[PDB]
DNA sequence: CGGCAT
DNA sequence: CGTAT
DNA sequence: GCCG
């Protein structure tokens, strides 16, 4: 075989595709690689799995990976077992490890990445009431994410991007007349569940938007929307969600951008993290530049390019514009 | 050999 | 260290 | 783990 180029943002990659079975097995060996450390073949066993999801039908035969970027003997190993026998050895054995699902029981906690939940694992710490008795390992970002796990392990719904759309442009507007609110993050790709909204905020008069995020925040608080709240242009955050005769706990992620950068703050916030990460590389390998959230950065010149739509960065990068519903590496 | 996004 | 895509 |  199939045309497949080497980075996943030179290839669509739809929300619904083939071969999630062998995908899913291979982003399993990823994750264990991080648990141990291993950013590098994380990275390689992502990138074998999201070419699985770009190509145009199911693997059923080994040959059909033969060409293919980011597979090699491991890869293609792990494939050849789930083909020929419905389930590989090593992915099973990590799956069923007392490492693997305590790693990812810690992991999934808001404020705990791989180091923390690795030191908890080698003191002996198991359960999520080991880490309530011994309260003193706790941050406070650790505290409000183990307080409200249960909530915050319930996917969230379109139905509540929606709600919190509406309270988040409520508070915009009474904080910066002409301030917009985007849906960014894995809903704007289409998906239909998350663990988190994300919105990008801006203002159509540069410099205009300077400040705000501390003044939206302090208008969600006062209506009893926050729950939790990292005290800037960053806000992670637990909103109370109103819900009939009740409310529930979720993560909402508030970006502020400057108008100038909203283009690239836009693409960045929309993903995949594979599918950032990838054009990243892209950007600074084979043409030179730097891109992030805030630009795109020529360093010879040392100039910034100036760009007023997503379309705009692609083109200036050599590669096919995708929309965000091909961005599912 | 080392890079692997920022 | 954690967070984000 | 794969590749530039
Ligand atoms: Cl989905
Ligand atoms: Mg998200
Ligand atoms: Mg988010
Ligand atoms: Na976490």
């Amino acid at each position: 075989p199939a045309w497949m180029p080497a980075y996943a943002c030179q290839r669509p990659t739809p929300l619904t595709h083939h071969n999630t079975g062998l995908s899913e097995a291979l982003e399993i060996l990823a994750e264990a690689a991080g648990f141990e450390g291993s950013e590098g073949r994380l990275l390689t066993f992502c990138r074998a799995a999201s070419v699985l999801k770009a190509l145009p039908s199911p693997v059923t035969t080994l040959s059909q990976l033969q060409g293919l970027p980011h597979f090699g003997e491991h890869s293609s190993r792990v494939v050849q077992e789930l083909l020929e026998h419905g389930v590989c050895e090593e992915v099973e054995r990590v799956r069923r490890s007392e490492r693997y699902q305590t790693m990812k029981l810690f992991t999934q906690i808001f404020g705990v990445g791989v180091k923390t939940a690795d030191r908890w694992y080698r003191e002996g710490l198991r359960t999520l009431d080991d880490l309530r008795e011994q309260p003193q390992k706790l941050t406070q970002q650790q505290k409000a994410g183990l307080q409200h796990h249960q909530d915050l392990s319930t996917p969230v719904l379109r139905s509540d991007v929606d709600a919190l759309q509406q309270v988040v442009e409520e508070a915009v507007g009474q904080a910066l007349p002409g301030a917009t609110v985007t849906l960014t993050g894995g809903f704007r790709r289409g998906k239909l569940q998350g663990h988190d909204v994300d919105f990008l905020i801006t203002h159509p008069k540069e410099g205009q938007e300077a400040g705000l995020l501390p003044r939206v925040m302090c208008r969600l608080q006062d209506q009893g929307l926050i729950l939790y709240h990292q005290h800037f242009e960053r806000s992670f955050c637990i909103f109370r969600l109103p819900q009939p005769g009740s409310w529930k706990a979720v993560r909402v992620d508030l970006v502020v951008a400057p108008v100038s950068q909203f283009p690239f703050a836009l693409l960045g916030w929309t993903g995949s993290k594979l599918f950032q990460r990838e054009l990243r590389r892209f950007s600074r390998k084979e043409k030179g530049l730097w891109l992030n959230s805030h630009g795109l950065f020529d360093p010879e010149q040392k100039t910034f390019f100036q760009a007023a739509s997503e379309e705009d960065i692609f083109r200036h990068l050599g590669l096919e514009y995708l929309p965000p519903e091909q961005r599912n590496a």
